[PDB]
């Protein structure tokens, strides 16, 4: 049904590895230097020095696809600045039939085990049935890029591997916090507004795009690189893409109060302002409301009022489905 990235057949790739009793070993996107990048992630950096391309059934005796879901918590951003690509992907575990499409669930390391794993990613302005092999990065026993909070868990790793694959290296994955020569994630319009100026109605444009499955990013510009990636003082990253992850309103004191919710794609470092998870603007609201939205863990993800949200960041992104 899907055309097949470069003619690579998943199935057919796979019973011809178990029958001859072997692992797949990918010729369309080898585990060599060139993969990994072309200048940081270049011939003989010193970022790439010490890197071996080690499946997961050779680093564990109990590696798995997914665990407890493909979700969020699953995104944790590696050596690699692909936090667009990483926050789209975050962004896309919220949407439950575009994940099943993207991230075949069938698939494991147990039963029919032949080193090799497919994705359907949007490329050409359809969807394609990427192979790749099992084969990772790895530099002092752990995954170089994108890694689950789960140790054990590779569906994400994998996923990234298949967009590395599609652009020909890890490095092309690198870049900026928008769509910068990035093309079609989603394939329909992508909706692009400065949060100063915004509608009147943004909240409610927000809350729709959720709720209908879209996916949001939001960022903070620069512009010069000295302060690329610069930490603010309530630590929110500059020049880094967000997921937005949810929208709630939320009665404060008596008022309606607007609440947005995002998460880092490094898996940590967190606002520490108002509506934050350690915050006391959730004494103030209903304890039932409270015990429904916060979450205090140092888990990237994190609320800010809506209010503080368009004052703190610079642009909001929505790509849309078809
Ligand atoms: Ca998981
Ligand atoms: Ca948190």
């Amino acid at each position: 049904n899907a055309i097949k990235y470069l003619g690579q057949d998943y199935e057919q790739l796979r019973v011809r590895c178990l029958q001859s009793g072997t692992l797949f070993r990918d010729e369309a996107f080898p585990p060599v230097p060139q993969s990994l990048g072309y200048k940081d992630l270049g011939p003989n950096s010193s970022k790439t020095y010490g890197i071996k391309w080690k499946r997961p059934t050779e680093l564990l005796s109990n590696p798995q696809f997914i665990v407890d879901g493909a979700t969020r918590t699953d995104i944790c951003q590696g050596a690699l600045g692909d936090c667009w690509l990483l926050a789209a992907i975050a962004s896309l575990t919220l949407n439950d039939t575009l994940l099943h499409r993207v991230v075949p669930h069938g698939q494991s390391f147990q039963n029919g085990y032949a080193g090799i794993f497919h994705f359907q990613l949007w490329q050409f302005g359809e969807w394609v049935d990427v192979v790749v092999d099992d084969l990772l990065p790895i530099k002092d026993g752990k995954l170089v890029f994108v890694h689950s909070a789960e140790g054990n868990e590779f569906w994400s790793a994998l996923l990234e591997k298949a967009y590395a694959k599609v652009n020909g290296s890890y490095e092309a994955l690198s870049g900026g916090s928008t769509s910068e020569g990035f093309e079609d994630f989603t394939g329909g319009v992508t909706e692009w507004y400065e949060l100063r100026k915004a509608p009147s109605d943004l909240y409610q444009i927000i809350l729709k795009a959720l709720e209908r499955g879209s996916l949001l990013g939001c960022s903070i510009d620069i512009s010069s690189v000295l302060d690329m990636e610069a930490i603010t003082f309530k630590k929110l990253v500059k020049g880094h893409a967000y997921s937005v992850t949810g929208a709630k309103q939320v009665n404060y004191r008596g008022q309606v109060v607007s609440l947005i919710r995002m998460r880092n794609p490094w898996g940590e470092v967190e606002w520490t302002g108002a509506w934050s998870d350690s915050s006391s603007e959730w004494n103030n609201v209903d304890p039932y409301e409270r015990d429904q939205l916060r979450v205090k863990m140092e888990d990237g993800e994190f609320w800010m009022s809506f209010r503080d949200f368009m004052r703190e960041f610079t642009r909001l992104e929505i790509c849309n489905l078809t």
